[PDB]
């Protein structure tokens, strides 16, 4: 048997805010947080916009000193973290802190900080690189700051799966507590790649919209004038927590994680199946996880990255899965708004899928002017769309074919 | 309920050796792995010396028009991974590939790649960056690039748990067949740090050994002459399979993996604590999980990386969790030899774990010529000690405060 899993905590930075609820008031207005990049010269590339973290301050949460030792993606995934354990209200005492661990993952990790060190070597050779160099790059000094810096001695580990590490970091860190390997676990992702080598290097793949003249209209899911994803920042962090735990401290508990699917594509390096068999699988996985038949799912937030082949391939895995119920339930991508957080997007649309429970309403998938091709669903297209919502899949697919679900219910 | 976990195929690359048997015939013989770096200029460089693989022959494995496109540490996972699963005797097929996942992990990634491109991005502009920079330098694709060749379609995933990874890997992997997920694993690690930010970047911290006229001396775990950690490449990929699914297909079973723990120390970035605590709560965690009375522990692995403050806090782990049995067993540091691989360190130490299981041989822990103030174990100084081994635990600690242990017995 299994131990039930709940969400009492949650904390996000993206491209619409600072925090959750500034976010999610954005998505359900259909703002755009993409903009030209500010303080980096784009001349020379093809894409010169993306989804930037604005006004963040650092300071709120660590000192100017301990700050300068870490990438802006181990920052912006340690704000999400201790939001999320700040809005959880719980404690952490010598009676629970072996029980309290943390997997916050990322994609990319510390390309900023690599950039800057390479700028040290090659212009001044290798003795003005950093002393914190190597701990403040690292993808895992997340959980571990966050570790050191609360007392945490549970599970301390972090996922890469590129654009699926979100995902895959909430879903594992829910079967760590499912299996009673810990209480507690703060888990999500975070990104930092708007530097030349994100930009560049998607960019020489050609994987990246070029509509700079336009970048709030660039990330448009499912249209027929998509020309690739947007490159965004930021974090979202959970805490994930034991259901009679939660309830034992009276936490406020937002929804259940039922479910959790986990898939290989082994297609190719960079591009779904077009006919979506790999997230097929892996969203009957997560549902077989959760005891649940297809009819029940209400909601999809999609992966939805504004790529042709990926788009296309989501709407073929539903209609696999759902068959005569795949026009009945809503799908959107909150990506038409934050752009793609890489690692992270699955960790803010995580907390998305959770609100969208909340206050029973479809976040839109905005800039879905004309659908193409068969792209026929109830794609919650511009405006929010007020529903029932009872159970909603989070979907994140990546390179090397790396499929994630994460299916969440109403808690009542 | 919880199935039993065999390891049933193993890969390497090590500075000793292109697989596991040549490796292992180093390891037994007390060879060093450790030489002055041929690949790059070092002179402006503290240390010059690591333990490199040599001879590594990447059309033995891929064509080199795949090769091209990959970080070393992808090249060197693949490698170790194809090995394992060759070793294995599986027949991957359409009954079996959504049950046979892989979890190959990194510390670092693909650091050459990202300097040699942020070169090209710098002397060049953004339209030299190549445009296979991300999927060929991104920690999940080892695990993507071995589920595309041969069709894996169980749990795709990577950790990146710094020194720590490889046991991680392993570990996480075993627990995805205990609970279900998966009938097959292939989990491990690879590394290739040995470049100007890696070395560079660890020189900057001081972490390295300096012994650059006596390299194959550098590496003295609690020796009282010891000075850092010797930086090393390569890959340790293992098998992992449900006990009955090995029994079915008459495979060969190298041994059990009965115990599993992680702990996070929550203490410093970068330095272990002084008195072992958090390597004592990840032990007992996995001798609990492995339901062992401690007396039951043959041989322990040590991480034992020849730092100072590293060396003294696993002996002071081994005696508060063994007590009096502390001085019967046998533990030895197998990075005497080999350096520290660190994200593949685990997973070669795993597979040195096994064979000593296989061959009731306790490994040496090379150039341990003085034992410093309290190092009064059984640490098998100089030559390897043949035994009796029915019990052996892997040990690792990394950046982050990340503690893992991986508890192998014999199978009959
Ligand atoms: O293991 C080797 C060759 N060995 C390594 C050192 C001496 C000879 N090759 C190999 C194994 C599996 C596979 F799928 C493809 C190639």
């Amino acid at each position: 048997s299994r131990r039930r899993v709940v969400i009492t905590g949650m904390g996000m930075l993206s491209p619409l805010g600072l925090d959750v609820p500034s976010s999610w008031e954005g998505i359900l207005a259909g703002r755009s947080g993409i903009a030209p990049i500010e303080h980096m010269d784009l001349s020379a590339y093809s894409t010169r916009f993306g989804g930037s973290v604005k006004g963040f301050n650092v300071e709120e949460y660590l000192s100017a000193k301990e700050a300068r030792k870490l990438d802006l993606f181990i920052q912006y995934g340690l704000a999400a973290s201790f939001q999320a354990v700040r809005d959880s209200g719980l404690e952490v005492t010598d009676a629970n802190r072996e029980r309290i661990g943390v997997s916050m993952g990322s994609g990319i990790g510390g390309l900023t900080n690599i950039e800057n060190n390479c700028r040290s070597l090659f212009e001044q050779g290798p003795r003005r690189i950093s002393p914190f160099f190597v701990p403040g790059s690292i993808i895992n000094m997340v959980s571990g700051f966050l570790s050191i810096h609360l007392g945490l001695q549970g599970p301390n580990y972090a996922l890469t799966t590129a654009q699926t590490t979100g995902t895959h970091s909430i879903g594992m860190a829910a079967r760590n507590i499912a299996y009673g390997e810990a209480d507690v676990m703060v888990a999500g992702g975070s990104e930092m790649a708007a530097c030349g080598l994100g930009l560049g290097g998607f960019g020489a793949a050609r994987a990246l919209s070029t509509r700079n003249d336009e970048p709030t209209r660039a990330s448009r899911p499912w249209d027929r004038d998509r020309d690739g994803f947007v490159l965004s920042d930021g974090s979202g962090a959970l805490v994930l927590e034991e259901l009679e735990h939660a309830r034992a401290r009276g936490a406020r508990i937002y929804a259940e994680l039922v479910g959790f699917g986990m898939s290989g594509d082994a297609f190719h390096m960079t591009a779904p199946p077009e006919d979506g068999a790999g997230a097929a699988r892996c969203m009957k996985n997560a549902l077989r996880d959760a005891g649940l038949d297809p009819r029940q799912v209400d909601y999809i937030n999609a992966h939805g990255t504004s790529t042709p082949a990926g788009d296309i391939a989501e709407i073929a895995a539903v209609k696999s899965v759902f068959g005569e119920h795949a026009h009945a339930l809503s799908m959107s991508s909150t990506k038409s708004m934050t752009g793609h957080l890489l690692g992270a997007a699955g960790a803010v649309e995580a907390i998305f899928s959770v609100l969208a429970l909340r206050d029973q309403v479809a976040p839109p998938t905005i800039n879905l002017d004309n659908p193409d091709e068969g792209c026929d669903l109830d794609l919650v297209a511009h405006e929010a769309k007020p529903r029932k919502i009872d159970v909603a899949l989070s979907n994140s697919f990546g390179f090397g074919g790396t499929n994630g679900t994460l299916v969440f219910r109403r808690f009542a």
